[PDB]
């Protein structure tokens, strides 16, 4: 039998303003949301793995990003207790400033990333240098991945064009679906209201495969940036 994760910790990672179309494509634009920014930390047994890592430095005190020295990822790491070194992976969901922005923190740990995302993260033109780097270890991996027992990661692409989410299985909890940035919402999921993305008929096939792993396992669901059960989420320093 595989392992679980130990401990599943949800750690706030600032904030990002965008105007409410984000979240559901037939709104009108002109109205602005505050959506929360997430990285989370696996407790394993081969050691720690980080999920995410916030926001670019030159986003402090600077889309509007809402981000504060305390939400810059080696500061995260200090209130985690946990050095660059000591983790065993770091997982990019995805390569898009709010997710890959405290990359260049982990300089040996390995960075798993999707073919698909590190070679669209080299050459379009939304993606920052501080989210694609060149001489981190990248671990670039290409579908489907189990990174160690209890942690697999799910291809679905769409949202951006190599965009991974996450199914881990923790002791506490059992199966936890984290979405990531493959449903804002709740409702971008269930209800498939459609989101901002690169290819948002991709977005909707992930979403039909993720609906597929629901419907075998059953999961509890997390979504990337939903403002709804943000608040109702155990966070830091409590898990899951
Ligand atoms: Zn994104
Ligand atoms: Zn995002």
């Amino acid at each position: 039998m595989d392992m679980t994760v130990k401990k599943l910790y949800f750690i706030p990672a600032g904030r990002c303003m965008l105007d409410h179309s984000s979240v559901n494509s037939a709104l009108t634009p002109g109205k602005l949301l505050n959506l929360p920014v997430w990285c989370y930390l696996l407790e394993t047994e081969e050691g720690p793995i980080l999920v995410d890592t916030g926001m670019p430095e030159s986003a402090v005190n600077n889309i509007l990003p809402k981000m504060t020295e305390e939400d810059r990822i080696v500061n995260i790491l200090k209130r985690v207790g946990y050095e660059p070194d000591d983790l065993l992976y770091i997982i990019s969901s995805h390569l898009h400033f709010d997710h890959a922005g405290g990359n260049g923190a982990f300089t040996n740990t390995p960075i798993i990333v999707q073919r698909t995302e590190y070679e669209a993260a080299l050459h379009r033109e939304e993606y920052m240098k501080e989210c694609i780097l060149p001489h981190l270890n990248y671990k670039i991996i290409e579908g489907d991945y189990e990174v160690v027992p209890g942690v697999q990661l799910l291809y679905t692409p769409g949202h951006s064009p190599g965009h991974q989410s996450l199914f881990i299985k923790t002791e506490q909890s059992g199966s936890v679906l984290l979405t990531i940035d493959a449903s804002y919402t709740k409702e971008n999921f269930e209800d498939e209201v459609p989101f901002a993305g690169f290819d948002p008929e991709l977005a909707l096939s992930s979403i039909k495969r993720l609906k597929e792993v629901v419907k075998k396992e059953k999961p509890i669901i997390f979504f990337g940036h939903d403002i709804e059960q943000e608040k109702s989420c155990r966070v830091f320093p409590e898990y899951i």
